[PDB]
């Protein structure tokens, strides 16, 4: 039940990939005779890595959320987890933007902040977080997935400080990350502020996070921070609702500790509807 036999993995497409591992798409079938349930297996593709995925494993079994992505189980080496034909938010949002209302936003909104408290009542850094990493479930529900950068809070120290430099795109990151490495669960609200950007633009390829900052931007994370630091923001996305842009703001404040907590912003997503 939690732990899957290699020989009953039958491999069929890849549904990801993204240093340093990949996710495949892998029907479990003991009976060989393809009858057998889809599941979404993640492998890496190193040491410290090694040590990496196995922590990423057991954080992701410990959670236990609507809004996050369900753990199957381990085949011995693999993480197995429940398979989202949907796929990530970002593409489903291109896909079905001229069907997706403002409630439904807010909807996808409410849930990744609900899902967003929980890892946080967790001392749970999730470090990655954007629309491409918010797997949609159903039309009305979606999942955060892929903790692969995922950290665990000491219980002593709110925050957690990154040796090397970051390799995910640079317009997620709070203007601490960028400037000292420095990861929390405020970071995260930065990153969540992002999201909210992301869903209002209907992950619009034209007016995305690079796009826009790339246009209103000496090495480039360097002159990201600069813009930052003088208070520069994304526009409000087209047509958006004056308060969720007035929540954009609040995640975007400079200083960690001034930011709102995903406990406050749930109520304030929920009172705006679904
Ligand atoms: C945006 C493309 C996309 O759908 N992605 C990004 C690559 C990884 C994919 N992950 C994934 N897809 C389906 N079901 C899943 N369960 C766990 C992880 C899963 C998402």
């Amino acid at each position: 039940p939690t732990i899957f036999e290699e020989r009953h993995l039958k491999y069929i497409s890849q549904l990801g990939k993204g240093n340093f591992g990949s996710v495949e798409l892998c029907r479990y079938d003991p009976l060989g005779d393809n009858t057998g349930a889809l599941v979404a297996v993640k492998q890496l593709q190193g040491p410290d890595q090694q040590r990496d995925f196995q922590r990423e494993i057991q954080i992701l079994k410990a959670l236990h959320s609507d809004f996050i992505v369900k753990y199957r189980g381990v085949s011995y080496l693999r993480l197995v987890m429940e398979y989202l034909p949907s796929g990530c938010l970002r593409d489903f949002l291109q896909r079905h933007r001229a069907r997706l209302d403002a409630s439904r936003l807010l909807l996808y909104s409410s849930q990744i902040c609900k899902g967003m408290e929980y890892l946080g009542s967790r001392r749970c850094v999730h470090r990655d977080l954007a629309a491409r990493n918010i797997l949609v479930e159903s039309e009305a529900h979606v999942k955060i997935a892929d903790f692969g950068l995922a950290k665990l809070l000491p219980l002593d120290k709110d925050y957690y400080v990154v040796r090397e430099p970051g390799q995910s795109p640079i317009f997620w990151y709070a203007p601490e990350s960028l400037s000292d490495n420095i990861f929390s669960r405020q970071s995260d609200v930065w990153s969540f502020g992002v999201v909210l950007y992301e869903l209002f633009t209907y992950c619009d390829k034209s007016c995305s996070p690079s796009a826009e900052f790339l246009r209103m931007m000496v090495p480039a994370l360097s002159r990201l921070l600069e813009l930052l630091e003088e208070g520069q923001r994304l526009p409000a996305p087209p047509a958006c609702p004056a308060e969720v842009h007035e929540l954009m703001k609040l995640c975007w404040a400079p200083s960690p500790q001034d930011r709102p907590s995903f406990s406050a912003l749930g109520p304030q997503l929920d009172m705006l509807w679904s």
